[PDB]
């Protein structure tokens, strides 16, 4: 009798544009193969659609209003409370905990040390080639180097001749080989960068998605019923040279159709590129015969809009920005134990069945208790309200029962996002704490998304639910794309019904 290892794979800005989530265009065979042996959650949502608030949230198992981290300019242990993290908890329980790539968000939000010395057994590994993503590293048709958003590259014509996710993969495999020697179990966090911008990927993956067979988003127009407060102006992508040359109007655009299809091409290519890296990682796991002793959790920190509602990037409460993939492989539980190989590398350039599936509405803040339980450790207790004074507790439910009384909150996935004003402006994507004046709280059920943009006081961290600036109500059955806001024609009977037993 032993304890199970954990391989946690986190992808930056990955929406569920994957074969195992019903996307019949994107080629993600290795992830689909992971899913075929796993439990796939169809309705998983991040608590805030931006890197640091989301990552600090689900790494401490607390919600953004407990971490009080809505930007990326505060360290929770000083700002809110000495909240313990997932890897810290495993390390305290005899695990060797290791971080590769972007797990914590770098900078102050992790105290510049990836939350050292609490979380990791040794200083995390960050791939060196990441620092060239936003340099003049994209060779154009006329032979010059540019800092382009769409950046298909020959690996032999970039600095250091590699890419950050290839480095992360290589280093993760080596650590797995080392741990096969150790007597202790491992908790390995691998944080992949793509499809986060820029779209710098091996140019061969671009051939998988010819532009002729690329369509726009189903709802590329900005909906009439979308209140301006809920619109994000996607300012970060406007700084890239190729984007800047199009002279796209601020803040509503639109992006020229041809470039919209090119963005989707490069995003899909980056996903397939990501998929091969995951393939290499999982295939190495198989060769080392760790498949029968290692939990694999695969998810993302938030989504990314590709023209839906005239939006791009995250910084939103729409499903496209909050809906994330979430897959759990549990040896001998989600699939039969394996010289059998479960994750052989699959080549997307070669032209499966859905594994277990769950439609329950779940939240990234439930990641902490789930992994702790699945690994055989003690599940931290539920948090009180507030829990600033508590170091180890969880505000989300454990999903372990789901692998074989109706509280209304078990029917909800919560999301939120701040705004500095009602009209989209320069900092509406990523407002700093002092500049936050509105907080958009969103409720997502199997039936609808209900959002209210309410007055917010950043000095007291106080929401005023009597100062509603605007509201949104989208119905899954009739309006899955969320194009027809029904909040003005509503009275609140949907919330009442949810409360009534
Ligand atoms: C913040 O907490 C860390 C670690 O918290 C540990 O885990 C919690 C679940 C709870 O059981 C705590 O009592 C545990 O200590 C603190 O780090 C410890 O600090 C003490 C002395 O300060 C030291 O002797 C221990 O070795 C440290 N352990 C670890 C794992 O780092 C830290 O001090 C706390 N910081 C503040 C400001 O309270
Ligand atoms: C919390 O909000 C209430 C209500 O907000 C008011 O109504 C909104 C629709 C919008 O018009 C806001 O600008 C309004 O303030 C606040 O209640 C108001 O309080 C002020 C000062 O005490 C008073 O002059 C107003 O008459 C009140 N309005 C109502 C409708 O009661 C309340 O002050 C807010 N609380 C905090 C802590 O900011
Ligand atoms: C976050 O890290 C910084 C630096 O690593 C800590 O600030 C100082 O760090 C040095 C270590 O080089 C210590 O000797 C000092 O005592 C630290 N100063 C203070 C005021 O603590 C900082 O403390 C860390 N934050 C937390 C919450 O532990
Ligand atoms: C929902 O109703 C609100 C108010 O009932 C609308 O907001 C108003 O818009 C008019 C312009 O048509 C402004 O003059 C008012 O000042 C606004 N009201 C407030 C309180 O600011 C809103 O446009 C409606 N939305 C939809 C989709 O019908
Ligand atoms: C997982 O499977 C591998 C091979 O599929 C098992 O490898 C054995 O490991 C034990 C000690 O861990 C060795 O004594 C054996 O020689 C290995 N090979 C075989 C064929 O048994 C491994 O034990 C399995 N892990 C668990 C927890 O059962
Ligand atoms: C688009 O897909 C169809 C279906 O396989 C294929 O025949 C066609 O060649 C594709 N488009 C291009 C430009 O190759
Ligand atoms: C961008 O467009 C505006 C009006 O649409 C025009 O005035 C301006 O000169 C354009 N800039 C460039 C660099 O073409
Ligand atoms: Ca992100």
């Amino acid at each position: 009798t032993d304890a199970l290892n954990v391989l946690l794979i986190i992808v930056d800005d990955l929406r569920p544009s994957l074969g195992c989530y019903g996307d019949k265009l994107v080629r993600s065979p290795n992830i689909d193969q992971l899913a075929s042996h796993s439990l796939l959650f169809q309705n998983a949502f991040a608590q805030q659609a931006v890197a640091a608030p989301s990552r600090v949230s689900f790494l401490t198992g607390r919600r953004p209003d407990t971490t009080r981290l809505y930007d990326f300019n505060s360290y929770w242990r000083v700002h809110a409370g000495n909240f313990s993290t997932i890897p810290q908890y495993f390390k305290e329980n005899g695990y060797v905990t290791m971080s590769v790539g972007k797990v914590f968000h770098p900078g102050i939000s992790s105290n510049h040390t990836d939350d050292s010395p609490y979380s990791w057994s040794f200083p995390p590994y960050h791939p060196s080639s990441e620092k060239y993503e936003n340099t003049k590293t994209c060779r154009g048709p006329d032979g010059e180097l540019h800092a382009n958003l769409l950046c298909p590259v020959d690996v032999l014509d970039v600095p250091e001749g590699t890419l950050p996710d290839k480095q992360s993969t290589e280093q993760a495999i080596q650590l797995l080989e080392k741990m096969k020697t150790s007597a202790s179990p491992f908790f390995l966090a691998v944080g992949y960068h793509k499809p986060h911008i820029p779209f710098r990927y091996p140019k061969e993956f671009q051939k998988l998605y010819p532009l002729e067979n690329i369509t726009l988003a189903p709802d590329p127009e900005v909906p009439d019923g979308l209140p301006p407060v809920a619109y994000n102006p996607w300012m970060d992508i406007r700084q890239r040279e190729d984007v800047q040359a199009l002279n796209i109007s601020v803040p509503y655009g639109p992006i020229p159709v041809d470039f919209q299809r090119k963005i989707r091409q490069s995003y899909f290519a980056s996903v397939s590129y990501l998929d091969t890296q995951v393939g290499r990682l999982l295939s190495a796991l198989d060769d080392l015969q760790l498949a029968n002793s290692t939990i694999i959790a695969f998810t993302s920190d938030h989504g990314w809009a590709l023209g839906e509602h005239g939006e791009w990037a995250k910084y939103s409460n729409f499903d496209v920005a909050t809906h994330v993939p979430l897959i759990f492989y549990v040896p001998g539980r989600t699939a039969s134990l394996p010289g059998e190989k479960l994750f052989p590398y699959l080549d997307p350039f070669d032209s499966m069945e859905p594994g277990r599936q769950s439609m329950d509405l779940v939240e990234l803040v439930s990641l902490f208790p789930t992994l702790a339980g699945l690994a055989g450790l003690q599940v931290p207790p539920r948090c009180p309200v507030p829990s600033f004074h508590v170091e180890l507790c969880r505000e989300g439910k454990n999903l372990l029962k789901h692998f074989r009384p109706g509280n209304p909150r078990e029917l909800i996935a919560y999301s939120q996002y701040p705004r500095p004003s009602d009209i989209p402006q320069w900092n509406s994507d990523k407002p700093s704490l002092k500049d936050i004046k509105i907080m958009g709280y969103s409720i997502r059920t199997i039936d609808y998304r209900y959002t209210v943009w309410v007055g917010f006081n950043p000095d007291e961290f106080l929401a005023n639910f009597s100062d509603i600036h605007a509201g949104e109500l989208y119905f899954v059955d009739s309006d899955p794309l969320q194009d027809h806001n029904m909040y003005n024609d509503s009275q609140g009977g949907d919330l009442f019904q949810l409360l009534m037993p």
